[PDB]
């Protein structure tokens, strides 16, 4: 089998992107925010605390002849910009861009945070980690790519992410079709349950490239490029005016100015990010001082290749007995 789903941006700042989802039967359909870098699927429900849903789609068990409640099953989570949800756990059909898995756990959110209620966009969070990070207790769950592997034609998943525009996740399949040149494949180690690889190095705008080890994440539910400092350092000191503000939480740059594209290196290839990729935007509305892309990874322990970086490429998830990561020009 192989599915495939379209992703669309939330917002005009490609601040995360929306996957539709169905669950149930009679089909329920969410819009979830896909995250290589987490490992429950939860959804906004019938059983969320009312005051704290503003516009979503919520999952409604009771209306799916399908849905089984996973009896004793909870669980919490806390993500890396300290949003959290918690709740219970019913099992039900899920389908992915007609890729179906049955018995899949869908994870009803009775607590979220406010970050989640202020998206009336996002109805829950579809993880695509490794499954060793799921937190249902007392029994660990599986993610849709584990329980969905062994009916897949190929045991992988791509993201081709847009900018400023929709793209595709395809589970079970490469679609030659969607980028340019060769895939260039590369170690992961799923020790700390993420799709961790080594990048070789960068470059800032047209500058030589620096061969550096840069061990990170593959993780499409972060929104910007988190690199270590030296690395973020260099790319914002090619940008007149950029500094490093405490009091917006991190570097900032006019909004007049045209930012250099970064590249990363993936093996022997190289994936350009360009430079408009980089703006977030003002600060806040009106203003012209502008956010930047790419942001120290100082103080959160692991250096994130979040959406800026992964959407400057069509990437693939391996998730054979050895699992790799591949990157793709496009």
């Amino acid at each position: 089998s192989t599915g495939s789903a379209t992703t669309t941006p939330i917002d005009s700042l490609d601040d995360a992107y929306i996957t539709p989802v169905q669950i149930g039967t009679p089909a329920q359909t969410l819009n979830l925010d896909f995250d290589t870098g987490s490992s429950d699927l939860w959804v906004f429900s019938s059983e969320t605390t009312a005051s704290e849903v503003d516009g979503q789609t919520i999952y409604t068990p009771s209306k799916s002849t399908t849905a089984k409640l996973l009896s004793g099953a909870t669980w919490s989570i806390s993500y890396g910009d300290g949003s959290s949800s918690s709740g219970d756990v019913y099992t039900d059909t899920v389908s992915v861009g007609g890729l179906t898995v049955t018995g899949q756990a869908v994870e009803s959110a009775k607590k979220v945070s406010s970050s989640f209620t202020e998206d009336s966009t996002i109805d829950g969070l579809l993880g695509l980690a490794f499954s060793t990070l799921n937190t249902v207790s007392p029994t660990q769950q599986k993610t849709f790519f584990d329980n969905a592997k062994a009916s897949l034609d190929s045991p992988v998943f791509t993201a081709d992410l847009g900018y400023h525009a929709p793209g595709t996740y395809n589970f079970g399949f490469i679609d030659t079709t969607a980028y340019t040149g060769s895939i260039t494949y590369t170690a992961v180690s799923t020790k700390q349950g993420f799709w961790e690889w080594t990048s070789t190095g960068y470059a800032v705008g047209s500058g030589t490239f620096k061969s550096t080890s840069i061990d990170g994440i593959a993780d499409t539910g972060t929104t910007l490029l988190y690199l270590p400092a030296t690395v973020v350092s260099a790319y914002w000191a090619q940008v007149s005016g950029a500094k490093s503000s405490s009091s917006v939480g991190g570097y900032v740059f006019p909004c007049s100015a045209t930012l250099p594209s970064f590249t990363f290196g993936v093996g022997s290839a190289r994936i350009v990010i360009p430079g408009d990729y980089i703006d977030f935007g003002p600060i806040s509305t009106g203003s012209s001082s502008c956010f930047g892309g790419i942001q120290s990874s100082a103080g959160i322990g692991i250096n994130i290749f979040g959406d800026v970086a992964l959407k400057a490429a069509f990437v693939v998830f391996n998730g054979a007995t050895t699992p790799t990561l591949g990157f793709a020009s496009k």
